[PDB]
């Protein structure tokens, strides 16, 4: 994918509402709307006053939207910070700062807003523009802040520094040095809860909400002057000198775009749906950008999402492509998987068997879906009005799983996983970190719901066999990897230094990146059966190093696809036999997978047909099994 750039004295401030309407604050001082088109619609409102930055007050769902909530706030160069309605009308002009007030965010739940001046000082206001309390006095301009999602942490820079500190509590804030110059801007994903950064060193970085880096960027020509979270949480963008950058969460980049004589991008804003940005630059252009050329592959298909309104879907069956009808809305939402293309719009999804794409099912949506995730029998789709919802492949809703408490807009794929028969969901809050199953017949609850001791990064189901079959791992802050059954539900440490993990997509196997190794698990169950048979079915390449924080982004076949925080793709072969004795043994023919491991002479598959063996209790092939390990020995 790339970012397909619209270029429209200084753009101060820019900020998309959940309207998709685009309002920019210039030093001409006036304030202007935009569409989602890129273009020039009214102008506002008309100020005695200079701009540096503006927030939307944020809204969940336009769904769920009454109230007040269709109002932003501006803070101005006379220190000023004003509320101003949709149409402009001024609610409220609050004295901030002393000096320049230059950066402010609304909480969340919208009961606050942030400020921060030039004069080092972060304020926190009431509504009704009362001072709650005065934050932070730093040494330094504070030239960006953010909300932690609960709103009892705020994020902000200030010299060469990133702190991190409570509201209520005190504690010790968390501060670091990000980077060797001071910091331009930074941002908190609530959603992945990392935190990216630009400054004058001329790099961007991203951190997880300890200080630890995940990411560095080479370096600049110039500064990097702004960095945003798209909502979703899997891309953020970077703007520079005459450039903006299209980056995945892993923090290297998809493209860079040089951009025409519009200075430094000072200030950037995405739309709810994530599929676009607009930039305000120091020439006072202002930049609109659109996330483009999606792909998506799965198996011999090949889909292309060439903008929001049109699809090529590639049939490599004999080289082939068929467009799509043109999308009567915008393109918002695309899933691959399981022979079936799903595509939701702005107001309707649809659902094409891959084979015979004249002929989808479609059905209305009511509110924007914001994760699509498939399984072999159904798929999952997620909005913020209904929530969590299981969908034949007909376009049928089987079932609204929910629970007490449940936030639906915090939920990305590391935090929900589908499966044939189970929907596992991460359930984070202070009181405590859960996971909660729930099956995909009734969206009942399935089980007691599991408590880990530390803070959970992702989760996701294993995908073949049945609900006694249905395995869940657990990656956690300690970056260690856990195997949690979903019925026998008694918890297995598997791994520690583990930065990434992921079934395989047709078996009971394992693959995950082990102290930046590649490991494969043949029979991961064994881990409650037997400790050393186990390390007998585990397999680590000793010698291939994939670098820090790679990501495992396909384990099928007899191949494991490697994501490296550099943004390389290493394809790595595992064995091409485990998958044949899994596929022998589902069809009872023990004599066939006893000859293979006979003629293959190899010690571990020997070990996962003992394991495979003993658990079908076919003691005969376990007894020959082991005897050829302990022949070798
Ligand atoms: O996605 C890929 O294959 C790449 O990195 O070129």
């Amino acid at each position: 994918m790339r970012l397909k750039v619209k270029q429209s004295e200084l753009t101060a401030a820019v900020g998309w509402n959940v309207w998709n309407e685009l309002f920019t604050c210039s030093d001409d001082q006036t304030i202007h709307k935009w569409n989602m088109l890129g273009e020039p619609e009214q102008k506002v409102s008309t100020l005695d006053a200079y701009f540096t930055d503006m927030h939307w007050y944020p809204v969940s769902s336009k769904k769920t939207q009454a109230g007040g909530t269709d109002v932003f706030a501006v803070a101005c160069t006379d220190g000023s910070v004003k509320i101003l309605s949709r149409t402009g009308r001024v609610e409220k002009s609050i004295e901030g700062h002393k000096g320049a007030c230059i950066s402010l965010r609304w909480s969340y739940d919208g009961t606050a807003l942030a400020t921060a001046g030039e004069d080092g000082s972060v304020k926190i206001w009431s509504r009704n523009g009362m001072l709650r309390s005065t934050l932070a006095q730093a040494d330094s301009p504070v030239y960006s802040i953010v909300w932690a999602y609960d709103c009892d942490q705020l994020c902000y820079c200030t010299g060469s520094n990133v702190v991190i500190k409570s509201l209520s509590s005190n504690a010790k804030q968390n501060a670091w040095k990000a980077h060797d110059g001071v910091v331009l801007k930074v941002d908190w994903s609530p959603i992945n809860h990392l935190i990216i950064t630009g400054g004058e060193d001329c790099k961007y970085k991203v951190w997880d909400s300890f200080g630890r880096l995940l990411f560095q960027s080479g370096l600049f020509d110039y500064p990097v002057t702004s960095v945003a979270w798209a909502p979703s949480g899997e891309l953020f963008a970077v703007g520079g000198f005459n450039t903006l950058q299209l980056c995945d969460r892993m923090g290297w980049a998809y493209s860079k775009i040089h951009l025409n004589d519009t200075g430094s991008i000072m200030t950037l804003s995405w739309t709810a749906d994530s599929t676009q940005l607009a930039g305000g630059g120091g020439s006072g252009g202002v930049v609109f950008g659109q996330v483009v050329d999606l792909a998506l592959e799965d198996g011999k298909m090949q889909v292309t999402v060439v903008d929001d309104m049109r699809i090529v879907v590639n049939d490599i069956l004999n080289e082939n492509a068929d467009e799509l009808p043109e999308f009567r809305d915008r393109v918002i939402k695309v899933s691959l998987g399981y022979g079936y293309l799903i595509v939701a719009t702005a107001t309707q999804c649809h659902v094409y068997n891959t084979t015979n794409l004249g002929t989808p099912h479609i059905f209305d949506l009511k509110d924007t879906v914001t994760l699509l995730l498939q399984a072999e029998r159904h798929f999952l789709l997620l909005d913020n009005s209904a929530g969590i919802q299981i969908y034949t492949y007909e376009g049928r809703q089987i079932c609204n799983p929910r629970f007490q408490g449940l936030r639906t807009e915090l939920l990305n794929a590391q935090m929900i996983t589908l499966s044939n028969d189970t929907i596992a969901v991460l359930d984070q809050q202070a009181s405590g970190t859960t996971v909660r199953f729930f099956d995909t017949a009734q969206g009942r609850p399935v089980g007691e719901p599991w408590q880990h001791t530390l803070e959970v990064k992702e989760i996701a189901l294993s995908q073949a066999g049945t609900i006694n079959d249905r395995q869940l791992i657990v990656i956690d802050r300690n970056r260690d990897l856990y195997l949690l059954p979903v019925m026998k539900r008694h918890v297995a440490k598997l791994a520690a230094m583990c930065d990434s993990a992921r079934w395989h997509d047709s078996t009971a196997m394992l693959s995950a990146m082990v102290d930046q190794r590649l490991c494969v698990w043949y029979y991961p169950s064994e881990v409650y059966v037997d400790k050393d048979l186990l390390a007998k079915t585990r397999y680590t390449k000793s010698d291939s190093d994939f670098g820090k924080s790679a990501q495992i982004q396909l384990f099928a076949g007899n191949r494991c696809l490697v994501r490296r925080s550099d943004g390389v793709l290493v394809s790595a072969a595992t064995s091409p036999y485990p998958a044949v004795l899994y596929d022998m043994i589902r069809k009872q023919q023990w004599d066939k997978a006893t000859r293979l491991c006979r003629f293959i002479k190899d010690p571990t598959m020997w070990a996962t047909l003992a394991a495979m063996a003993m658990a079908a209790k076919e003691l005969n092939t376990a007894e020959v099994a082991f005897a050829a390990i302990d022949e070798v020995d």
